[PDB]
């Protein structure tokens, strides 16, 4: 049971054979090369592990997910946004966002130099993207993830100013839906993400969605770096 990946192949074991507790633990080892990483997202698997541990790959059951249209926005958040003090941009500073998440210290601590360089390559190659939230000239939050057709896999987010990451997601969902976005993978569910409207569906359901959506498509220029929302 369980399995060590080899530097030779880039193949992964079927997600369904993953462990029950720790939920999702499927395999360890391998590397974080673009090819293997990309392969993992294709198969509905993601790497996650603390510093000093060998690479760990997961595919939990259920799976956290967020339907873009079901994003919950408090009435005070709408009030806030209507007169928002933030500027949201896309792919303006991926390196700064991932670094921001990597400092969140509650658990951005798993984002080691190696993981950071790993998703940097995916960003250069055009698979990973980031949404930045600015307060005047300072980056006060954001989120990044691996795009996959009409599905988007959230990796992490951070906030240095009140409601920052909320608007990051708010603005993202609008843009996302408006252009054919269909689902947001939230990996593992937690309090913040759950209050935002995230929910859990069966691993096999998420996997199906994955297969139907990875084939989808968004405008050929959806991810080019641009501003999505400007303050007043
Ligand atoms: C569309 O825009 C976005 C962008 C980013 C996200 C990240 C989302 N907060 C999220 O998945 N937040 C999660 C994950 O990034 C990551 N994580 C993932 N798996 C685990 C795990 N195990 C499998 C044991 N243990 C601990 N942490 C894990 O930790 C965070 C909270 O615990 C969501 C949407």
């Amino acid at each position: 049971r369980l399995v060590q990946l080899s530097r030779h192949s880039i193949a992964f074991p079927s997600p369904e054979g993953a462990l029950r507790e720790p939920n999702g633990l499927l395999a360890l080892g391998g590397d974080l090369s673009p090819a293997r990483l990309l392969m993992a997202y294709q198969r509905g698997i993601f790497p996650w592990f603390s510093p000093g541990d060998p690479i760990l790959w997961w595919s939990p059951d259920p799976r956290a997910v967020l339907w873009p249209e079901s994003l919950h926005i408090s009435r005070s958040m709408k009030r806030f946004h209507k007169r928002s003090p933030y500027r949201v941009t896309m792919n303006y500073a991926f390196g700064q966002v991932i670094e921001g998440c990597a400092s969140d210290r509650e658990e951005g601590t798993w984002i080691t130099r190696g993981v950071v360089e790993a998703y940097h390559r995916l960003h250069e190659l055009g698979h990973a993207h980031s949404i930045e939230v600015w307060r005047e000239d300072e980056l006060v939050g954001g989120m990044y993830g691996v795009a996959q057709g009409t599905l988007f896999c959230g990796e992490s987010m951070f906030s240095r100013m009140e409601n920052a990451s909320k608007t990051a997601l708010l603005v993202f969902c609008e843009e996302f839906i408006g252009h054919g976005g269909k689902l947001i993978d939230c990996q593992v569910l937690n309090d913040h993400t759950a209050s935002l409207g995230a929910c859990e569906i069966p691993r096999r359901d998420y996997l199906n969605y994955l297969n139907q959506m990875r084939l989808g498509r968004l405008p050929n220029n959806f991810w080019v770096p641009r501003c999505l929302f400007s303050p007043q």
